[PDB]
C-alpha cells in the first residue's frame, strides 16, 4: 500500500498526506489505509478546484492552518460570509460560498449525515463522492457540470480498481469508521 500511494499520487500530495498524518503522532509507513484516504481526498479536492472556470475556486485545503484560516477569514471579511468553525475544503466564487469535500468507502447518505453533524453549520455547503460513482450534494446541488463530476468519479473508480488489483482494497474498504 505504501508503494502504491507513492505511484498513483503525485509527490506534492503524498508529502502534504505524510504531514499531516506525523501531526496527529501516526506513521504513513504504518497507517498505509489512512495514508491512502488522505492522498485520494487531497486529489478529489484539487481535481474540484479545477472543475470550473479560472479563479471560480479557492483551495482551503493542503495549506498550513495559519495559511489557511488566513484565506478563510479574508473571505468572510471580503463578502460578508459567516465564518466557519471548522476550516472548509474550498470556497466557490460563483456560488458565495465554503465547500466540504467528502470521500467515502462505506455510504454516501452516512457520510453526508456524520459531516452534517459535525459541521453543524447552515451556511457550507457539503459534496460528497464515492469510489463506485454515487455523490450526494446539499439541497441537491452539485456546483460542477456532469462532465467535471464525471472525471472524478472516474478517477475515484479508477483508484478502486488499482487497489483491488493489488488485494489492498478489502482493508481499504473496511478501515473507515
Ligand atoms: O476528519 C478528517 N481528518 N482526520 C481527523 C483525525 C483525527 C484524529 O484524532 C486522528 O487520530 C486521525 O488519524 C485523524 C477530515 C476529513 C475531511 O474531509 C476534511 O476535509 C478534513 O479537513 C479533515
Ligand atoms: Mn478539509
Ligand atoms: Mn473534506
Amino acid at each position: 500500500m505504501e508503494d502504491f500511494v507513492r505511484q498513483c499520487f503525485n509527490p506534492m500530495i503524498v508529502e502534504l498526506a505524510e504531514k499531516a498524518m506525523k501531526e496527529y503522532g501516526e506513521d504513513p509507513k504504518i497507517e498505509t489505509n489512512k495514508f491512502a484516504a488522505i492522498c485520494t481526498h487531497l486529489e478529489v479536492c484539487f481535481m474540484y478546484s479545477d472543475g470550473g472556470s479560472k479563479h471560480r475556486f479557492e483551495i482551503i485545503e493542503g495549506r498550513d492552518r495559519i495559511m489557511a484560516w488566513t484565506v478563510v477569514n479574508s473571505i468572510c471579511n471580503t463578502t460578508g460570509v459567516e465564518k466557519p468553525k471548522f476550516l472548509p475544503d474550498l470556497y466557490d466564487y460563483k456560488e458565495n460560498r465554503f465547500i466540504e469535500i467528502g470521500v467515502t468507502r462505506r455510504e454516501v447518505h452516512i457520510y453526508y449525515l456524520e459531516k452534517a453533524n459535525k459541521i453543524k453549520s447552515e451556511k457550507t455547503h457539503i459534496h460528497i463522492f464515492s469510489f463506485t460513482g454515487e455523490e450526494m450534494a446539499t439541497k441537491a446541488d452539485y456546483t460542477l457540470d456532469e462532465e467535471s463530476r464525471a472525471r472524478i468519479k472516474t478517477r475515484l473508480f479508477t483508484i478502486r480498481q488499482e487497489m483491488a488489483s493489488r488485494s489492498l482494497w478489502d482493508s481499504f474498504r473496511q478501515s473507515e469508521r
